[PDB]
């Protein structure tokens, strides 16, 4: 295999997720099979332990191994299914070598950092590059790693000391590395300043890497003194410094390395063996569409933006096979609630405006009662007054929750996940042993538009996360009316899709739809939703 | 509290256990209340994983921690009981905020390198700097820091920003830091070079700590030019600059501290509130005994020094209090061994007249078969020719299967250890559910020589590391003879202490009593062995 | 041309200019045209200004150029003639582009360290290397740079950044870096230590030149541990560490780099196109001569070794071809004068009887009164006793005032040097315009011992440093007598070797003989004094 190492520079926040994506979709575009590996040296070992309103949303794989949002952002450039070992937080190696210790797996001697730690790294990393992360099932070419943190970190120093060494153990015609950097323009003067990129290269080459590749962030391009003073004193070529000014969408990222050469530069520092023809349409069609959409977003997390990264960009993945500039209508659940008409009116107010002034609503998951009350009446609104509606995950439970509350009249119904003490319990804890990562959902009628939407395959494979479903007892009832169980696990024991009949288009589903998305086509639940929204649906089918 | 750091300048092997041991001694010698931290940045929790081949012993404290050596060498000098947390691995420290993080103690956050092992090692630094390590039971007033590696090693990074954070959440009058550094003299010249120094101090100011004291090791004595050009570039006054040469043995550098102020100098800098005469006394003991005693010790890990240390360190503290000038006769059990005669009679021969030329014998421990026919042999020699005998832990169990062996003239008498397959299997694995640290043991007799060195109270508390012991059915038949069991277990359920009536001394102890000996006062075995080598044992009682 | 870069590690004093010079033998004697550059960023412009009490000597060039030690080192291992400025101070760089500046040279720009500075540097290595340093008159291959101080000092960043931009103006197959580190042993342990060259590397890496080849400076060789720890840090293979041990003396040092295999190296990196047998057999000879010569070295600076250093090479150099071990009997002339009987007879009795032991004695130059009657009874004794005797500089001025003291009876004869109020007065301040470097000396006779040394030619070219000379007048009635004046300037102005015919040897010469004297051939005065000394010049003649 060849490896290529991404590395930051003077800050965080430069954008490595961004190039390291770029730098593996240009790859992919050669007709390459690319893999990728983020390295993040926080001491967690995954994600599930992440509170979803302070660093974001968990990512699912199709392993159930809960990851960062990255992995997401790999997945949906490059094109692949990656695996839960292939992000490597410090956490995973120093228990991987503790677990070897206290195993005696090291006779008896002193385990040491640069030894053993350093050590352990190198092989996970040659371990993690040869599996079959392409839907192909072959074994990939070239390894694209990402390192966190920036150089200098006390943190990333295991990892810059283990790629120091792998340099070697691996020959140079198959290792290369790729530094970031800021580039400042102080409004003071003006000028672009190469000072403190200087300074990251002088850090870096000490730690015993050189760049093969500097590419600098800044606002406006650089100029050709400033990539002749880069290339004197960071000893690459003047055309080995790369320039990632702003752009309108990050889709123009794999296009700016295109333009710069950065795809006829590897395939001779590596000795390697279109796609980005799709992607420059795609980049225009973002710029040029005028005609809009909007989308009224209902959840619990919405004083954050990455809380939801995976369903808006789902939301912008369909958008634009709908040909329509996206709205997302924010509203927080707890200010729809009623109990808001106890404190300021005006807010209640405005949540309902926000919601009844949008052409679709869609209810995202995440536990806890917080706001839940302030989704069954965006439900009961969504169902009342027929604007088209997608739930996803508690969305699903919520719909059942309201549809029992108001159409069979059961006025406690709720989920023993808010309140276990009602009469007509409608949602029940029901380990799988929680229902994690890929599994399979069969359809069990040809009626449902959700079937339609899918293609009209007999079943689907879909990634989950959850533990409370609907109760078989009362299942038995709510058949008798307009709501559908559409589809099941494998041998009908848990509800995995419903749907209303009655209505333009209302449907839940246990699984995130958003995982699967892609930038070249949508999955197919939030398609529906867009397709309705703007009326096209019937058209469509 | 107040602390001290010790950390390690231009190469590992400065000396920085004796300096630290050096700082705990002259503080006690105030009547101070000492305690001390051996920070070690390897991946081992524990030293009962090490190979004792390898990395030297493992010493065992009161809990029945198995600990590196540095421990013992702190129990030793300060006269103290430490817990099995004063040794601070690096592993530990990872696995304790692993385990946090895997339960939640972090609630959803990314635990990081800097915000939380960083701080998890300055929490474990308070909490094990203030248990009761003296035998008074109070809580500690000084705690010295040693600090394993040398600055700049990456291993050594998240203990150095540790303390650098660690100096201002403690005020500067309660932590205070000593440097060591390499001093150069290269024979090309003979001038004593500071270079390596600056350097080393520069790279220490620039992880955030700055030296309150350098000390520098050195062949000769520091020169006045050299105190002022280090007072220069470490911003340390040339009183400052303290100086440890090389002396004739460890006894001595306690004294150069005091007689170089260091002393006067923490009693001002940390604004703190004798036993170096006894100490000073003892070290001219040393340089000035001629008189000669040679002990044999039969061990399979004689290809290495500091896989006995104990050992040796208790013998040499029961030589200078019998004033003789100790001989260690290291002879290997597999040389030793009948077998040798089939490749090289030479080497075995040797092994015998390295033997019988000695003025008594000691067996100590260490698990597995090779060469235990060679101490078989050894302990039926000590017996027969009646020169005076110690077994400690296998030195016990081989006595009682020597003595099965050619007394009871049982010619397949073994441990189960060694073959499980015999007749009269005479010592079997026992599970305390290991026998690890600090336990009670009762003497059965009065008439015992070892219950008269324990200064003739009824029982005694030892530390034990075993699995192995006499079985209770054969037992009976043993002490019909001139073996007898002098000390048991708190109800009799295994044996401690066995002891020879027909031989001027010859006996074996389950425990380890070299963990227990200080250079103030030998502990009873080796007293005994060597008062009994020296022939004054019949005087001295 | 073809460059190597010397750079210092851990230490000054590691012995950069014996690898220096071996690395220029081992190359001359591969057939090529080597030159050296001595850089030493300390801020004298030359060495005119040094006093030689503390300094140690001042070596003399062709040009009249008043240069450090460190050229004669190379011109006498080496065999060349070199240039006043292939000595390249830091104060000659800031000298003359501050004279650019000064000129206007820089057209009215900002002049700066890193683009000007840092730029005069490359220029005047590439200037400097050119000119014909052979006396063959080629244009040389190879250039040798030593740089002085050590990595990460102040004064040798200008220097360092110089030769980061200097190996791509020169492509890399034209560039080298040669890079020396200590690598010590400390008695606590004996293990050799690679943690200071860990460092040294990482510094000079980071400041952007890697080691080509790593030399290591140690007592004892190094092990195959050490040189695979030093190859995995340094980033060069097992092969690329070169060992420097201790040795007998310094000609075999040329012999441990070929055995080494670094001449095979830069025939490889540098892809460029014996003598080393004769060096061997030298070095052999050193060791194995036992029978034994002394001479007598009357001179003011001999509290310090180095101000003699030329003189006491030539001397080695002769002993070596007379097949004799040579003693130095250094003897103070402040010690030998009377005036001592005043304050201790014993110190002036001993530095009599060290001149009435020696089989030979020589007076060395340095100019200024004190004890400068003590060689006046020196010479006294030497031409009474009739001991052989050379003088110069000083020593045959000298020379002729004891002749005219004591054989033309003149009580008050002196040097105007000394006094200038006397009667007779012999020798006269008498500028050239200081009489420096290289000039041509007539023979006026054909009886001399002196012309029969130097091969019986008619002149001599040899090297100047004096502005005293034997006045006109008083030259007519010396030559009355046994003191003949053999050679003489151009047209007869200034004498320049004197002789006495009635004495088995007794000489004077103006010049320096030592800086023209080399390891295969001595110059023909301390070949001559050796000769008279051993009584074998009769024999030679
Ligand atoms: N292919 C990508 C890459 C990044 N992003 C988004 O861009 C933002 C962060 O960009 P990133 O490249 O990861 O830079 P930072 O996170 O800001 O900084 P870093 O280099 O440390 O990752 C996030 O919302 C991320 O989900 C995205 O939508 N698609
Ligand atoms: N000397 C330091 C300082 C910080 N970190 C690491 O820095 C990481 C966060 O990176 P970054 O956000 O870039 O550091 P900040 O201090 O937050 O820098 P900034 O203010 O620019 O955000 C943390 O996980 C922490 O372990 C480190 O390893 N060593
Ligand atoms: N109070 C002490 C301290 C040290 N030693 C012994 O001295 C040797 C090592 O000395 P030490 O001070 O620990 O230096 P090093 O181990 O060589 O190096 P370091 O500073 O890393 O510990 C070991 O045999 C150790 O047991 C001893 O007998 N008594
Ligand atoms: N931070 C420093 C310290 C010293 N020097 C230089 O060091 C040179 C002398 O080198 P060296 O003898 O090796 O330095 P010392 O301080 O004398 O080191 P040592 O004690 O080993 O002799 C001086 O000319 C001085 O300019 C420097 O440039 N920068
Ligand atoms: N070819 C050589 C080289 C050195 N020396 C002598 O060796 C001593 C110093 O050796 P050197 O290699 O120059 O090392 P140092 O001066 O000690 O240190 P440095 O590397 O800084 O020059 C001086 O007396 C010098 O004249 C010599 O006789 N012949
Ligand atoms: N860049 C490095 C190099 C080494 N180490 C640490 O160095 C420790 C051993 O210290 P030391 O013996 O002093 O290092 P050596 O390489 O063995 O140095 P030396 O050759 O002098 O023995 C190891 O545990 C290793 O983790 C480190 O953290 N960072
Ligand atoms: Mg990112
Ligand atoms: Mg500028
Ligand atoms: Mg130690
Ligand atoms: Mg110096
Ligand atoms: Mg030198
Ligand atoms: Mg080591």
């Amino acid at each position: 295999m060849k490896y290529i190492l991404v590395t930051g520079g003077v800050i965080s926040g430069i954008g490595k997720g961004i190039i390291a994506s770029s730098v593996g979709t240009i790859l992919k575009s050669c007709g390459l099979h690319v893999t990728s590996i983020k390295i993040d040296p926080y001491i967690n070992i995954d994600a599930g332990t992440f509170s979803p309103y302070e660093h974001g949303e968990v990512f699912v794989l199709d392993d159930g191994g809960e990851v960062d949002l990255d992995l997401g952002n790999y997945e949906r450039f490059l094109d692949i299914r990656l695996t839960k070992d292939n992000n490597l937080t410090t956490g995973k190696i120093y228990q991987y070598v503790i677990n070897k210790e206290r195993k005696g797996d090291y006779l008896g001697k002193t385990v040491q950092v640069v030894p053993h730690i350093t050590d352990a790294i190198q092989e996970w990393v040659m371990r993690q590059a040869l599996i079959p992360v392409d839907e192909d099932g072959l074994e990939p070419q070239v390894c694209v790693i990402e390192l966190g943190g920036t150089v200098g970190d006390i943190e990333s120093m295991p990892f810059i000391e283990a790629f120091r060494q792998f340099q070697f153990k691996v020959k140079r015609e198959n290792f290369c590395n790729i530094h970031v950097s800021l580039v400042p323009q102080p409004s003071s003067t003006g000028e672009q300043k190469t000072k403190p990129t200087q300074n990251s290269v002088r850090e870096l080459r000490g730690l015993g890497l050189s760049p093969d590749l500097v590419v600098c962030r800044c606002s406006n391009p650089l100029d050709t003194s400033v990539k002749e003073k880069i290339s004197m004193f960071c000893h690459v070529e003047p055309e080995q410094v790369i320039c990632v000014h702003d752009v309108s969408s990050i889709y123009r990222v794999p296009l700016l390395l295109e333009e710069q050469g950065v795809v006829d530069y590897f395939l001779r520092r590596l000795d390697l063996p279109k796609m980005l023809m799709k992607w420059k349409e795609m980049a225009d069609r973002y710029d040029r569409l005028l005609e809009t959409c909007s989308i009224a977003l209902v959840g619990k997390y919405t004083k954050f933006s990455d809380s939801y990264a995976s369903v808006i960009k789902a939301l912008e993945h369909s958008a634009l096979a709908i040909n329509h500039k996206l709205e997302i209508k924010y509203i927080d659940s707890a200010d729809l609630e009623p109990i808001t008409s106890q404190e300021e009116p005006v807010r209640y107010h405005e949540a309902w405006q926000k919601l009844c002034s949008a052409h679709g609503v869609l209810v995202p998951g995440g536990f806890g009662v917080r706001g839940t009350e302030g989704k069954i009446q965006a439900i009961a609104w969504a169902r009342n007054q027929k604007k088209p509606f997608l739930g996803v995950c508690l969305g699903m439970q919520l719909a059942v929750v309201e549809f029992s509350r108001n159409v069979l009249g059961w006025q406690d119904a709720n989920s023993t996940e808010f309140d276990p003490t009602t009469s007509h319990p409608v949602v029940v804890d029901m380990p799988e042993h929680m229902r994690l990562g890929k599994r399979r959902t069969l359809f069990q009628t040809k009626n449902s538009v959700m079937r339609k939407l899918y293609g009209d395959a007999d079943y689907l494979e879909e990634r989950h996360r959850h533990r409370f479903e609907v109760n078989p007892v009362w299942k038995k009832c709510l058949e008798e009316q307009g709501l559908k169980f559409v589809g099941q696990d494998v041998e009908g024991e848990r509800m995995e899709i419903v749907e209303l009949e009655d209505h333009p288009f209302f449907v839940g589903v246990q699984y995130h739809p958003e995982f699967l998305s892609r930038p070249i086509k949508p999955s197919p639940p939030y398609f529906g939703l867009l397709l309705a929204s703007v009326g096209r649906l019937s058209h469509y089918l």
